[PDB]
């Protein structure tokens, strides 16, 4: 099967759309095509075709045929496909015009950019001799580029007669009209596409699935007999890119669009927005199909504890009352971006009026690396950009964080060439304003000079850590699988038995050996969102926004099925009800405990969200946590053995060189009973103290060549500098054990407690 | 030099803040910086636009900025914006809100740039 | 007159050097290992793949040269060196409230790079222990676990060194020795003879001397003497 | 020890449904046989593992102590 959760998006294959690529010939209505094409279109020699791009762009070619030509291409020249708002690689469907229809009262004038020291006439040099009895196909208000001699002058078409498209024939009595269109036409550069809204493919299909099909097939919808929904609400975090989206599919679906701002309504004086807002939904109903996309909808309908204003009560009712009123059926759909779902008035998520809900989250690696290469497809990059590692290093980066970095980058690279420019005028040189070409070096520096804005948020993750880099513990990850991923991947065979499995495991050990390690290692392999949550967390985010968090957090863990939960540290909540216990912070702490059980018995009821918690000591944790249901399940993750060093040992070794003399097996039992994060402290003083040798080393040599300068460069040079036994033998001697025998005995002592079926062997 | 960044392609930061201690020197570094690049400078106090009428506020910045974008080049320093935009945790006034919904659109359809 | 912004933040390059510590040389190098290296030569540290740790808890009796040490780190670092007591951030909590311990990271964020020093944490690292919790008086509550929450979020900055130092590392509270939160712990000891001499020098370098003082027979003398006994 | 049992009994149905899976796909030439998957009922031998991990949720002086408790409002036992 398919996933069709996202089958909106994707393009059907048709014998009527082809490929874009470059061509040989350079004329400015001919594209080559191959004679298979023409043959399996039924098209001929000299034929001008319909060419339809991008954003609901056509234009009107000549189309010729070449060996050369490949069958599923097309061999588009630059200026077409520069007007047909392409690039190579994309998909172009093609059609025959049957109306050429020479025009008369044709228009042609030129750009400004080109005329600028002008060589002269571009009448009786520039337009009537490479355009009359030329019989070039032209559509309004393209930008062709001809020549004269040597200076290149682009043409923009502002009238034809007939107005859609004609040829330039010896009937055309228009000479070059005086004006040059300015580059302010391009300042509107086609306002926003598709291409320009990167990094989320699964909401913009949702919204696509809600907007595009009802204004555009209402068809499926009468004949199923479903009512679509009107109300979409997206929301996310400030600055991830929701205007955008709304702009995007409101532009590229060419319905009518209008805007409604929230501060731009509230600005005007009382007795206007009432006024206002009836004109707006008057006049966009009139014009079916109609979008009426309302901006920061926050500001104009807050919640009503909130504000207690009397205008602002009136106009939340007048919305309120406008928006129960839309059930006309004319296809009006509105779409009210905000930013806080909580912070919307709750009587505008009733039936009929804003119900769809859709969160426009920060986008992941992979998004932050198409954010990066749509904004920097206008800068002149340098040779050695390499985004890859730029989208790895950034992270908590919202699409507009991302545009500021690739800005300050820009600004580094031309403060970095300060030097040469002077301050009392600029343009000393074509060649030095040219060249500067930005750098890694330059994003690396503005990577380091500029700072996120969603660290905060809760990045519901896939992570990437794998069954391996963990070590042993076979039987723990054979439960764990069994626990975990068969109800997920396979729920029906569980049918059969009839035998619903629990929702909840219980992790206790030794602090530190991989318990949050095994959890998103799980999560990975069902490949379910994981969300980590501590208690730090929830205990300080109690007196930042008075509890409003703890049922988000399972909302937001349900509205993303299948989810693996996990909570760390419970020891700070999950204490039992000691009988001494008071003050502002137990009573804190006890609330936020009886919040998270009543949450529990009713996200574990249904919906398979799965849930874990981790918690360093066993037997202070609440007893109420190990009813049945909620936390059942009970897991002992043990201390690591010498097989399992050897395992932890190896995979924390993977990333770095070793020595071929590092008996890595003698390391293994050198130590006994370590606590799992001690070796990997091990391996980081090792490398502390190779590279401190290394360093040394290279400075030694750097002084002696300094302080000898006719000793010319030797045959030394920095080896691969694995780290050796001496590095090992100074780390060891200076280890220090994190669990006392004490610890562990308590630990053993609790597991052997429930492990009453120890007379079962 | 608007060469650099048509050459290079990047919109310049369209908006400072500065922030500091009280009578630290932040009006006396916004007028030097008028005074030495030229600009037609302009000032709005903070409470100067909050001391007038009701209506009138909002009239005065939206002249305010309409003569800063017929000038270009042009420099509005607000001054004080802890005054008339204060952090909204809680209020009522309708003429506070309706000078912080002003400032706010103005501020968004500045983006027409112009050397503002 | 008196100045109108004395209580604002401080963020400058200390001038204490190394020669103004003596007796504590194999810390000097460990704390050269572990602050400067991974911000002056970062890229061999990915050359070797592990990251080093961001965080060292000083803990050793009062008055023996743990201050002083964060100073001469920051000043051999060349980074700007924010310095929050423990009193202050209490008495904040009642001032700028919630907000005012991530402001301060903030202004260590935006000054980057920066090494943070966090005096006196026996006031607020007090163990969650069963009679934690409280009233406004038990701030080991809020102002611990925003701590908690505002270092976990360092991690990812590459240099903003996080430093506490306590006289009481019985009553520290565990959540502040898992890694990512002041991994490494020194030991600050009190100053032996040859440092007790080395200190007594550094205490009378700025002042005239007579010729009649051994300072040998009074570093005899005062063994068992921390190094604030030596300046007083 | 029932949903452990039922846990068990569907790993090993699903261990067989994958084990007759790739034995078909190992020589494609292997036709659909009449080896079609049966009722996969628990047994015997899953109980008994399960069993041999089934913890005790009740203390040997919890059930004392509430005999006390009820005791103690049982003092007609003497004159029964
Ligand atoms: N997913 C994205 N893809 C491409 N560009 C993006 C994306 N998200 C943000 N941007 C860029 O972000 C810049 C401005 O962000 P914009 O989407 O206008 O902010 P917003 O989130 O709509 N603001 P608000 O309505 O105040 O929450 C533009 O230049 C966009 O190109
Ligand atoms: N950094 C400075 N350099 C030179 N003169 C200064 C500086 N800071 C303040 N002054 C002088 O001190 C006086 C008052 O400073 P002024 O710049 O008017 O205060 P301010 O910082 O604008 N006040 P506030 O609105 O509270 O921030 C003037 O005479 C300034 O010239
Ligand atoms: N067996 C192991 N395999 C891989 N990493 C380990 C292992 N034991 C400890 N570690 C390392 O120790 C660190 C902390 O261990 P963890 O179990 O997460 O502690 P805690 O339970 O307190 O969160 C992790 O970053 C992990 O890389
Ligand atoms: N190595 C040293 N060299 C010189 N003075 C020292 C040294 N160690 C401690 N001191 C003295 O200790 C005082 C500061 O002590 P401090 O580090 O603040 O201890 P605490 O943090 O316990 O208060 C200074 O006045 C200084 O003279
Ligand atoms: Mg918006
Ligand atoms: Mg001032």
């Amino acid at each position: 099967k398919k996933d069709f959760s996202t089958a909106i998006l994707e393009r059907k294959k048709s014998p009527n759309r082809l490929v874009v690529d470059e061509a040989i010939n350079d004329d400015n209505s001919v594209v080559s095509l191959h004679p298979a094409t023409m043959e399996k279109l039924q098209l001929f020699r000299g034929d001008t075709i319909l060419i339809k791009g991008k954003k609901r762009k056509d234009t009107v070619c000549i189309a010729l045929a070449d060996e050369t030509c490949e069958e599923p291409k097309i061999r588009m020249n630059k200026v077409v496909r520069s007007n047909l708002r392409v690039r190579l690689g994309d998909v172009i469907s093609v059609h025959q015009c049957p109306d050429v229809k020479y025009g008369k009262r044709v228009h042609i004038l030129p750009v400004d950019d080109t005329v600028e020291g002008v060589t002269g006439n571009l009448f009786d040099a520039y337009l009537k001799p490479y355009f009359l009895e030329a019989y070039r196909p032209v559509r309004k208000g393209d930008l062709f580029l001809v020549r004269g001699g040597m200076r290149s002058v682009e043409f923009k078409v502002i009238e034809t007669d007939p107005a859609e498209y004609c040829v330039v024939a010896p009937d055309t009595e228009i000479f070059c009209e005086g004006e040059p269109v300015k580059r302010e036409d391009e300042e509107r550069l086609d306002d926003v596409g598709y291409d320009d809204v990167g990094g989320v493919r699964k909401q913009m299909a949702q919204i696509r699935e809600l907007v595009e099909l009802p204004l555009r097939h209402p068809q499926l919808f009468k004949s199923i007999g479903v009512k679509p929904p009107k109300g979409i609400l997206l929301y996310g975090p400030p600055g991830s890119g929701k205007t955008l989206i709304a702009r995007a599919v409101a532009n590229e679906t060419g319905a009518f669009f209008f805007c409604i701002n929230g501060p731009e309504i509230m600005s005007k004086l009382a007795g206007e927005s009432e006024s206002n807002l009836r004109k707006a939904f008057e006049e966009a109903e009139k014009n079916a199909p109609s979008i009426i996309f309302i901006d920061e909808i926050d500001s104009i309908a807050p919640k009503r504890e909130k504000t207690n204003g009397e205008v602002e009560r009136r106009i939340v009712s007048q919305l309120l009352t406008l928006m129960d009123g839309l059930k006309s059926r004319a296809h009006v759909i509105v779409m009210g971006a905000t930013n806080r779902p909580n912070s919307i008035d709750p009587a505008l998520r009733r039936f009929g009026r804003f119900d769809r809900e859709i969160d426009i989250g920060v986008p992941d690696e992979i998004g932050r690396l198409e954010v990066l290469r749509i904004h920097t497809k206008n800068m002149k990059l340098a040779e050695d950009v390499d985004l890859e590692r730029i989208s790895k290093d950034t992270h908590g980066y919202v699409g507009a964080d991302l545009a500021a970095l690739c800005t300050e980058a820009a600004l580094q690279c031309i403060r970095e060439k300060m030097d040469v420019i002077d301050l009392e005028d600029d343009s000393i040189d074509a060649e030095i304003l040219n060249s500067m070409a930005v750098t890694n070096e330059h994003f690396h520096t503005a990577l380091g000079n500029s700072n996120p804005s969603a660290l905060r948020e809760t990045v519901v993750e896939v992570p990437n850590v794998s069954w391996n880099d963990i070590g042993g513990l076979e039987n723990v990850k054979r439960e764990l699988q069994e626990t975990v991923q068969y109800p997920v991947e396979h729920p029906e065979k569980f049918e059969k038995f009839g035998m619903s499995p629990s929702k909840g495991v219980l992790f206790y050990g030794p602090p530190g050996c991989g318990k949050t390690l095994l959890a998103k290692a799980i999560a990975n392999e069902c490949q379910a969102n994981f969300i980590s949550v501590k208690g730090p967390e929830l205990l300080t985010m109690w007196f930042g926004e008075s509890e409003a968090n703890v049922r988000e957090i399972f909302d937001k863990a349900r509205q993303s099925a299948p989810c693996v939960l996990f909570f760390d540290e419970l020891d700070s909540i999950a204490t039992q009800r000691g009988g001494g216990s008071g003050g502002d912070g137990g009573g804190a702490a006890d609330r936020v405990l009886n919040q998270l059980l009543t949450e529990m018995d009713g996200m574990n009821a249904k919906k398979t969200v799965f849930i874990i918690g981790a918690t360093n000591r066993p037997d202070i944790i609440d007893s109420a946590l190990l009813r049945p249901g909620r936390l059942d399940q009970l897991i002992y993750i043990p201390l690591p053995d010498e097989d399992s060093r050897l395992n932890i040992f190896k995979a924390a070794l993977r990333k770095s060189p070793i020595a071929k003399d590092v008996d890595i097996g003698a390391l293994a039992k050198y130590t006994q009973g370590f606590s799992g994060a001690d070796i990997t402290e091990i391996c980081q003083r090792a490398c502390k103290y190779a590279i401190r040798e290394n360093i040394e080393k290279d400075i030694e040599k750097e002084k002696r060549r300094s302080e000898n300068p006719e000793a010319m460069e030797e045959d030394g040079v920095d080896e691969v500098s694995e780290i050796k036994a001496a590095h090992f033998e100074e780390s060891m001697k200076y280890a220090r054990r994190s669990v006392s025998d004490a610890d562990i005995r308590k630990y053993q002592a609790f597991a052997q407690t429930l492990q009453q079926s120890r007379g079962f062997g």
